[PDB]
């Protein structure tokens, strides 16, 4: 590539794994979304806060995949795998957005051990800060959840439906 | 026979008739559930205001068949309309109403079919199965929050979800 | 019996379900009428527009009792609406039915003068009867204007009465 | 009086009889209204919807003073007497609404008895109807705080003075 | 054959082809109508205008069955364009006229629905079959007036109804 320059076969590597895994929590998220739209669930702030979710995702895969063209690297795609209460939910949706940040944390590794200043500052300022709030924000989710009595009072479940994600 | 008709079967005629005469029914359905819920007994308001919408929508359900029963040259041929305790209660009374009153008009398209009416079919499709099929989910959404909060051994669920959901 | 009930007769209370249904039925008729003259073989538009709002009119006031029964404490009970030639035939038609309502009104209005309720007065009063008087003399006037003009043997006076009084 | 004319001696009396109470139901108004103000109670839209009620009252004492005035009486005013729950205090308040709603109503039977028509319209068209949407309003209030669990449940009497009187 | 096409039928092709050359025809007879009511010895003008924008309508319908052919990779064959007494006569010839155009599309729906094409099939109940059943209710309600207002006989009539139904 006329334009590669201090980029790292690992790094271009590590950068489509990380599409892959992006692209499977906008996927996950888009599950939990309609799970919430169904007849017997029917919480519809938290299916359209999912459906944000999974939408923040697939631009985070986006972003990727322009930040591998804008260095030279070649993108390689791979298949998206496949993905109870509102509570529940929020709980896989902190632990999936844990493991996207630590593959993340990971990658800056690769990229720091590489020699890779733009892609370490990349992954600073578009994806470490916004996991660290994703997570927080998560975690104030499943906290007030709890506190109200969750999963067992469907009352609770729908209160903070209403007054959270309302 | 009218200068207007064209592919318009007998048993479509009729059967427009009993629909016009189901719609009007379901309109006067709604109408009672409504002032139940205006009662100083039962006093949810918004449960009052959401059955009395769905009371004139089923009207105009009833007025838009009465014109296509015109527009087809076709008979208006009207029959009594035949007379209608929780929040709950009332939105599982509805969405079995709801039903009923699409599985009369799948009745209906299916007779359509049968004829080789397509203007009816389309008719029917376009303007009554989408707004049946939106409305029952709704319906299904509502009974499932209410008993999920607790209706109807808690008057507090009942009360929240007028304000949060109704309101 | 009601928290909110006071100085509310048994009596005034089925006499406001009677006329619940007698205004039901009202509009009843008016639709039947609107839709009418809506057929391709009269196709007398504005008649059909005017019946029409006649018809949601009478619906109000089925409403409006409604709200009044649920505001004194009484009870709706509510029962089977019964089912229901010439602009002039219609319009005559129409003048009797408001004056057999405004009728029932007015024994109503003798009902709740007799139990001493000056409340249901004065809502029968300011809400039924000079409605009823206004719509009686706006039915003969255009009783008249037909006649005049040569309905209904003349199709030619229905039409422009169509479209110079409804229109 | 040069203005009077159809006006019974019975008609004037009662009708300062009626100020009286009009006065009345405005001090237990306002005596709840600051009930519900305490620091210990702290229901502050119970507080303001007594308060309007409080205002409301003497806005009917001052029109049946007008009234009286219009009519060529002559106003005679007495000392007007001093007056636990947001459940409680509906269920007082509808109680008064209905003995005032009484008082009217003897007010008009007293007005017919003396052919005095603009008297029986006066009374039908600036207070029956207003009582019976009172009376109908306050009972609405009685039956949600009740339905809700008030008065062993703070937490309904709290709801309710968001969600229906905020 | 074409890169675009998919599960379009050649029986379905020929007959669009067909129906494009009637919707010319219609076009080519309301125009031929619109033109006789503005000869100075009939002189009904809006008759001509109604009667100018039928003919537009028709154009229209023409075009969007030849934007439908491309779409689905059909290939267009025109044919001739065939060459085409009262405003009350020119009413009924034109409510015949729709009747034929509504047959045929109607028979068109039936090839559309044989072929399993739903494509096809939703297009025509989409843009046509209600289209027509509006028209032929229209030009049956304009008929119903005419004779009942007099015409033919009646030349003020024809001028009347010329002016304030389509004026
Ligand atoms: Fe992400
Ligand atoms: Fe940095
Ligand atoms: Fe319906
Ligand atoms: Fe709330
Ligand atoms: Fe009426
Ligand atoms: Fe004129
Ligand atoms: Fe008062
Ligand atoms: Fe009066
Ligand atoms: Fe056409
Ligand atoms: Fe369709």
């Amino acid at each position: 590539s006329q334009v590669r320059q201090n980029y790292h076969q690992d790094s271009e590597a590590a950068i489509n794994r990380q599409i892959n895994l992006e692209l499977y929590a906008s996927y996950v998220y888009l599950s939990m979304s309609y799970y919430f739209d169904r007849d017997d669930v029917a919480l519809k702030n938290f299916a359209k806060y999912f459906l944000h979710q999974s939408h923040e995702e697939r631009e985070h895969a986006e972003k990727l995949m322009k930040l591998q063209n804008q260095r030279g690297g070649r993108i390689f795609l791979q298949d998206i795998k496949k993905p109870e209460s509102g509570l529940n939910a929020m709980e896989c949706a902190l632990h999936l957005e844990k493991n996207v940040n630590q593959s993340l944390l990971e990658l800056h590794k690769l990229a720091t051990d590489k020699n890779d200043p733009h892609l370490c500052d990349f992954i600073e300022t578009h994806y470490l800060n916004e996991q660290v709030k994703a997570i927080k924000e998560l975690g104030d989710h499943v906290t007030n959840l709890r506190k109200m009595g969750a999963p067992e009072s469907g009352l609770a479940e729908y209160l903070f439906d209403k007054h959270t994600l309302g």
